[PDB]
């Protein structure tokens, strides 16, 4: 009565009477019970399962294999999965065996019964609708799962971007604000010579603004589809104009411009994309974890510290330390980093345990990449609207920092060479005595040329020789 | 109406009105959305964090600095929760900034509150009941969090361990099903010479074994605990006897046989007993790995492969190939393995990430070991269950491996030495002729010594010669 | 007497009397005794920095800066060094501590002294030819070293593709040999469809193919160079027209294309294109180690193994097992592997360590990239010379696999539908009668159509339904 | 003339006439061209070699299976390896293939030509010595390998142990230094509460120390071994009693208390020892490297820094900025630590590669363990004799750190409560008066009591309330 009988290879069994999936979704659901994240929680994912199927019975329709009406009613299901309907009906473990076979079955069984229910049958009656016959038709998981997983991460990494984009914007935004702020560059964090802020700042902006192309052209890799492989690449069971005419017809739905590979049997067992776009968001995460450990040392403090600046301040810091506010925002971003590091590893442990002609290792995969975008999406969200957007400076802290330091003297050695350049440190170091002052007591330049020479702002670009 | 107000560091937020939390934790919710795991999704952290607060507040007492009514409030909001009570009161991300001290305040607020019911009084009303001067008196994060950190995850590793231990002995009686089974060893995927499943099944039981003991040994170091240490490890603001005192409350509490860290300074920034451990964990992953792997292995076929095996038929293999059934209970759990390697990753960088007196990257090094554990509970027990407890051998196709193999050679050496049984093994490969027909052709041994040499159960032990 | 007395700001030091080097490299050699890798060791690297040199010198010669005869000087000294020689005069040690000073100042010194006795002076007298004043004249180690490094690995890089190309080759004529060897495709280890060993060995090829434009389009990233920036990005004592002049200098004298980063502030702690350059490696890593792993599990035998293919039988498998023969070229580039994998995990802890304006830790992440790319050439070398070119393939072994499989049953899917297809390869499982007996039997197909559904070689591409 | 031809399974082959090894080693030297680390680079490795074969050989004429005089010319050759000598005769590649059998036959080769002179025989006689049926008699590869990789890492330990232990008492000794240097503690990089420099360094040893136990405890697993499992672990072709007996044997010859494995056929794919140990190794280079990281931080300066502490000046910090010295030994260690946490990384995918009954693997997992051992030491040793022996700190502005610091308002709460102390501490950042003055101002505690309670001597340890 709550349950409805349907039968598989493996035999017979109850399935909820009101479940769009069938029997095989079921003993998915009741085979792999890992983790608390399921296909459900993967909308991008789903999409594109559903992208997937509706080209292939276009395609099949197209070629003579597929009825008219039939593919009528598979489109509506997909158009229907496409617009964010039906996804509780797609309940799977992220961590699940079977390589994929467990979500393309999935697909299979919900938009069959979808379309049985739009031509007046009931779930179950796979006799007028058949989830390996026709919504399968010409297909392998080995085809449709990698497809959907190489659109979802595509149209995913889209949002990726969006997100590192609007972080970009916040440093350019926060490094104008920051321009006039005259700082000790420092090196090995020994100190360097001076710099602006905006130029530090401009530079976080524009060392992530070169992710966006590392990001896109990895993506791009997964515009390579292999859509008529079926089981292994071979092609069996397919018609010969097939996979380019699918490859076409899921462009044009998808909005995604894949393309079909040149070697199916290459592709098939195929993983590297993934390797690579998995190390692109490595190493986006590293440059992120960098600029988040240069934060929480410039804002060290506020009487021990560096302190050339101030995050906001969003909680108190300690329990037992009055006062104290510390840079939570940064910790939560390289620590989400860190996470991105690890994840990429199971990617690779993942890709290198493939076998002949199937990798089976691609759920997990997929869920630790899917896991690092959403994470990363979070985590420049968070440091753009509760950090970088409300960062200020101490200005007479940074600047009395260039004016005491020995590290001007650098800007002498076109004037007077390293070896006096030198003398004149050692002696500033010794004694304490200004760089500025011991060059006017050993009578090596004018006041003023010195007074032009070691003005701060004069040490920020390349110069002709005062 | 449906919020109250309160007020810290920072200012005054509304908090929820009927909420044990406050302001503190009200802040660490709207600033840290990262992830889908939250504190109140980890029974034994909160639970730990109870045992601490409890055996802080009893020392306090003991030592005259905390009113007797407070202390025995604080005693009985402590019971409610590690009986199980208000764990939704924990709402903090897992991947938090701020080193734990979000936790560490959501503890303090939500005892605090509950102990002003208990008092009569209100929500909010600290004037009666401190956050901070009674339920973190003589505290800090930096002791109590990583405290709790530690029995936390002490007593996780009791339950990990004891689903191994069910999986261990699924192995064992498998080996007794299977003690009759003789096929051959492979070094290199070559053969090598023959062995009985029960020895393979039971060498399967005895590594797996030997991983208890290394659990353990690397979760006693969890043991050694810095109570007392307050913000640093100097003890500021605690009681000389306060650290003694509050580690034996707290063994005697917890029912863990925690001590006190000898050196406090040393042991607030040290994260090493977490490297450690997690690296015990992958050890023990990469060994079911590996078991995992051959297991895919031995059930290859049914006409292509080795077909020693068969495992427990658990959904259809393909969505097109008709018949076929794939490994996917030894599949889901090699992707847990590769997610516990990544997830150890995740725990090497934030180790290494500490700087000076604390390290601030817990949360995500906590979540990660957390993680792990969940996950590999759920692949031992599903690959105990789906899998080892229903395997079956073809007895058959293994024995007829031994007796047409040539490896079988290798028992002769120490009657006709290494020189000759290398003769009668390329001529049985070169022929295609049996060991036993070439050794009576070459007339090296008798026939009556032969068929006892060669004869499968004779070459599974050591032996004397006659 | 044997030595010399050199001076810097540390103090006076001997300096072997005819080194080259001087007193700051001599500092180094004492300093870093780490590793049995050094400079000497990497004629690219050194090569590289002899580039570096002579533009830097030739460019301040052409804006004014250096005299025209201590630059002809300087150039030949580069030349020689670009000829091969004098590079026992770069001693230190590949893990070294100053982030590259150490080889900047190591290239400096050895010039300085050639141009010396070029000009008819003796080694060490610096007044003639200053290591710091004309040999690093408007340069810094933070502009000099990362163009060195990014030039050697760009150039590093097409040694590292060509031999990879050689390998692609071998495979695409070992596939050639092998195209009429018709086997069973496996996936997940279980039986699957067929395929040819062509279609097997010309996607082995086409995959490593794939690798060119991955490494190629990583490593076009190091042409991106920072000459101009000096100590920090801002250019400080270096001529407005130094930065663009050097650059278009040193693609003419080193033959690559380098171009000038257009944000040198952003540039000089920018470690990112070796971490996408070193995933490059390691995502080709993991397909070179599948591959193998695929050569290892099809060479499995004689008699309890797959037995598809013979590899070049290199040395005696076994001390005790005799006539044993193991795939021992495969498993030393799994081996080598492995090593590039953990390589590229130095790398990333390298580039995550980065702080403010430098990142020190460069020198390990190019010992450990120049590594990989060493040991990925000779692996590749090996298994082409010593394994890829002399395989055979079992022909009638694999022939009988797909005679005697189920799987073939895959064909008849869209003649019969998935469920009869089924109910066919169940009935030959359990009962061991052929699926084209079992097909007549039922009377579901022509003997005619059968025939040709069921010939092994109509299963090799997409076709019409018969 | 100047070869001798030698036989083996494969054929027949040169040999340089004078080489100790023979044919197998030969064409190991021909066919593993990788690397430039080699067998005879390793002395431990070698001479563990020798004790397996001296103990097998006993035991195997103890049992009545080998001759007396072969026996004791075995003995005296291993004596004499033992002793130093023909380490120059087993030059094949540590990153090899056939999972150790080059590296076994090498002893094997070595070992019988060497028994040959001593019984007047020629080299290349093995009639009258058996490199098989002898030397490797009742053995495999497969139990003499890795047992001489245990002993060999066992021993090693001892020396990594050693290094360590001196590091420790460096730390120690400079503690004692710095014991009265009363400085600000730093939890997030933010201003904690006070500490000497002298807890500081002793938390540097102490955590160090730590690492101690755990080096040695998983080195003592390395003790399990298993001698008498020849080929798989069934003891095929060895009496029953020889695994007890041999294992005794070598116990008494090597030194190292080595046990029988309870399982021998568990035991010869297990490579889980290695696992953990490297993981030791990793977890200490983590301590060393966060150390390395403190240090670093600390010494930052002169004028823009914390300059707490001055690390020794070893070489001159930069090619253009005069004056400038970096703390290259600190950066060193930094680097072999993350070579060492690579290097684990390559130990942990050989780990798991293992399949059925042995590891091919061990060869680079060896190699990696070695080369970690051989960094470390090295690392650790320049880090005491050249930076932490000489360490001096800039005691004054430590101890103005302290005294300008809002961080002791800390010390207040237990007088004055959190809140009470929060106002304060707020005012002091908002005002820039001290702490001390506005207690007085708002006159909250007398001035003979704040005198006790702000004394930095007195915030050090825990107190009583004053
Ligand atoms: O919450 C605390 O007690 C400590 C915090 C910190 O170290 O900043
Ligand atoms: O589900 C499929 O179509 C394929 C599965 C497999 O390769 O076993
Ligand atoms: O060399 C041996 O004794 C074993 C080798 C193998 O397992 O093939
Ligand atoms: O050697 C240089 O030019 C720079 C060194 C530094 O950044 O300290
Ligand atoms: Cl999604
Ligand atoms: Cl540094
Ligand atoms: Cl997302
Ligand atoms: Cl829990
Ligand atoms: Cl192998
Ligand atoms: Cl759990
Ligand atoms: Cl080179
Ligand atoms: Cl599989
Ligand atoms: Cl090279
Ligand atoms: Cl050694
Ligand atoms: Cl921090
Ligand atoms: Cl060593």
């Amino acid at each position: 009565n709550d349950y409805r009988i349907e039968s598989d290879l493996i035999g017979e069994l109850k399935v909820p009477v009101n479940a769009y999936y069938g029997v095989q979704t079921q003993r998915a659901i009741d085979n792999f019970k890992i983790s608390n994240d399921h296909l459900s929680d993967h909308p991008e994912f789903i999409k594109a399962f559903a992208f997937v199927k509706k080209a292939a019975a276009q395609t099949n329709f197209e070629l003579g294999l597929l009825d008219e009406i039939i593919n009528k009613n598979i489109a509506t299901a997909c158009d229907e999965i496409i617009a964010g309907k039906m996804h509780k009906e797609f309940p799977t473990d992220m961590i699940q065996g079977g390589a994929g076979t467990s979500m393309n079955m999935n697909a299979n069984e919900v938009i069959a019964n979808r379309a049985l229910e739009l031509m007046g049958h009931q779930k179950g009656e796979y006799q007028f609708c058949s989830p390996n016959d026709h919504v399968n038709l010409s297909q392998s998981t080995n085809d449709a799962y990698p497809t959907a997983i190489r659109i979802a991460l595509y149209n995913l990494n889209k949002t990726l971007v969006e997100r590192l984009e609007l972080l970009i914007q916040s440093f350019r935004k926060k490094a104008d604000d920051l321009k006039d702020v005259i700082k000790m560059g420092r090196t090995q964090l020994q100190d360097a010579v001076p710099m602006t802020m905006g130029q530090e700042f401009n530079a976080f902006a524009n060392t992530l603004q070169e992710e966006i192309a590392r990001l896109n052209t990895n993506a791009d890799l997964f515009l390579e589809t292999n859509m008529g492989a079926t089981a292994i690449g071979t092609g069996l069971n397919a018609h010969p104009d097939y996979a380019v005419k699918c490859t076409e017809n899921l462009a044009k739905i998808s909005g995604a411009d894949v393309v079909l590979a040149s070697d199916l049997v290459e592709a098939t067992p195929d993983t590297g994309a993934y390797v690579i776009y998995s190390s692109a968001m490595k190493r986006m995460a590293v440059k992120l974890s960098k600029i988040c450990n240069d934060l929480r040392l410039l804002a060290s403090g506020p009487r021990a510290g560096l302190y050339e600046i101030n995050l906001p301040k969003m909680q108190p810091g300690s329990s037992i330390m009055p006062g104290k506010v510390n840079p939570v925002i940064p910790e939560v971003v390289n620590q989400v980093c860190f996470k991105v590091i690890g994840n990429d590893l199971t990617v690779t442990f993942a890709a290198e345990a493939g076998q002949l002609q199937l990798n089976v290792m691609e759920p997990v995969l997929t869920q630790s990449i899917m896991e690092s975008i959403r994470f990363l999406k979070n985590a420049m969200d968070t440091l753009r609207e509760k950090c970088i957007d409300g960062i200020t400076a101490n200005k007479e802290i940074c600047l009395n920092m260039v004016k005491n330091s020995i590290g001007i003297v650098t800007a002498l050695n076109p004037y007077i060479g390293y070896k006096n350049s030198t003398k004149i440190a050692k002696e500033a170091l010794d004694t304490g005595k200004s760089v500025y002052d011991l060059v006017l007591e050993h009578e090596l330049l004018s006041k003023e040329k010195l007074d032009e020479i070691l003005a701060p702002e004069n040490m920020l670009n390349p110069h002709t020789k005062f």
